[PDB]
C-alpha cells in the first residue's frame, strides 16, 4: 500500500504518503483546541504513473492518456485513501466540548 | 456542482470539471475497440482554495494549512467526484464481447 511503511524510508517521485505534523496553534493559529496539542495529519503528493494505485476505470485511462500527451494537465491525482478520526477537546467559555471529527488523519494514498 | 454546467462555459483556476474527449484509437492507440469509437471521459483539474467543495475534514484543514504555507505542497487535489459507467464492444477474433466498464466518465469533481 502507499503508506508509512513504503513511503516514509525514502522519498520517491510517484504519489505516497509524505509526514505532517501539524500544531493547531502554531501552523493554524487555532488556540481554541486544549487537547491534542497537534497531530499527524499526513498528505499525499507525487505523480500518478500508468496503473500506479489506480482508483477506477477513469484513473487507468487517464494515466496512460497523460504519459501520452503530458501537456494536457489531465493526470489523475494523488490522493487519500484510507483516513482516521481525531477526537478534540475545545473549550466555550467555561463548557468543555469534546467531538470526534471523521477523516482527519491520512494512513495511505491512491491516483484518482 | 463543480459541474458542466457551472465550469465549461468559462475556464477559471479553481478545481472544476475540464471537458476531454477521447478518440480510443487516435488518442490512445487502441484499436480494439469496435463500438464505440470515442467518449468523453473529461478531468478534474485547478486550485483547491479553503473549503472549496472540500470532501473530509482532512482537506479542509489542508485547504488552510496550504494557504498559510504554499512551501509544503500539501494541497488538497481535484479529483472526480461523481463518474458514469461505460458499454464497449470489442472482437476477440470472431467474438464480439460487451462489457460494461464502471466509472469511465467525470461528471463532477471535489477537492480532496
Amino acid at each position: 500500500a502507499l503508506d508509512a511503511a513504503y513511503c516514509f524510508r525514502n522519498v520517491q517521485d510517484n504519489c505516497c504518503l509524505r509526514p505532517l505534523y501539524i500544531d493547531f496553534k502554531r501552523d493554524l493559529g487555532w488556540k481554541w483546541i486544549h487537547e491534542p496539542k497537534g497531530y499527524n495529519a499526513n498528505f499525499c503528493a507525487g505523480a500518478c504513473p500508468y496503473l500506479w494505485s489506480s482508483d477506477t476505470q477513469h484513473s487507468r485511462v487517464l494515466s496512460l492518456y497523460n504519459t501520452i500527451n503530458p501537456e494536457a494537465s489531465a493526470s489523475p491525482c494523488c490522493v487519500s485513501q484510507d483516513l482516521e478520526p481525531l477526537t478534540i477537546l475545545y473549550y466555550i467559555g467555561k463548557t468543555p466540548k469534546i467531538e470526534q471529527l471523521s477523516n482527519m488523519i491520512v494512513k495511505s494514498c491512491k491516483c484518482s
